[PDB]
């Protein structure tokens, strides 16, 4: 993995890497790119495990 483009999708796996077993999560489930913070940067920037280090648990 490095600097690249993950969206939801993709989002999910680095997450489901980054977290594996710790259990992660959605943030701000309700609206479209509600936690664009993940969903407008990974997917329209780039972001390492370490920013989805943060979107777990």
């Amino acid at each position: 993995f490095v600097n690249q483009h993950l969206c939801g999708s993709d989002l999910v796996e680095a997450l489901y890497l980054v977290c594996g077993e710790r259990g992660f999560f959605y943030t701000d489930p309700t609206g479209g790119g509600p936690r664009r913070g993940i969903v407008e940067q990974c997917c329209h920037s780039i972001c390492s495990l370490y920013q989805l280090e943060n979107y777990c648990n």
